[PDB]
């Protein structure tokens, strides 16, 4: 913005150095939807992520294995059935 800060102990560089941009292009998109849905919820319903991510063109098989990778990696968590929140 009018200033910046660190991404944290993880960045974009560490991804794009060993993955195509499609990694960030999806990763960021998923967490954007999760965080946008979570912005006044305990969690984002993956039903809603399934809606909006199929609208950005992500496949439901993608969304569900992506969400799975994310919760299992610690990029997000569940804490409710079918409802996930950006870490």
């Amino acid at each position: 913005g009018s200033h910046m800060g660190e991404s944290g102990k993880i960045d974009i560089d560490t991804i794009m150095t060993g993955k195509p941009k499609s990694a960030r292009e999806k990763m960021m998109k998923i967490i954007e939807i999760i965080d946008s849905l979570a912005v006044s919820s305990e969690c984002a319903k993956v039903k809603d992520i399934l809606k909006e991510a199929q609208q950005v063109g992500i496949e439901k098989s993608n969304i569900e294995k992506l969400l799975t990778d994310m919760r299992k990696s610690g990029i997000i968590y569940e804490a409710k059935p079918e409802c996930y929140k950006k870490v």
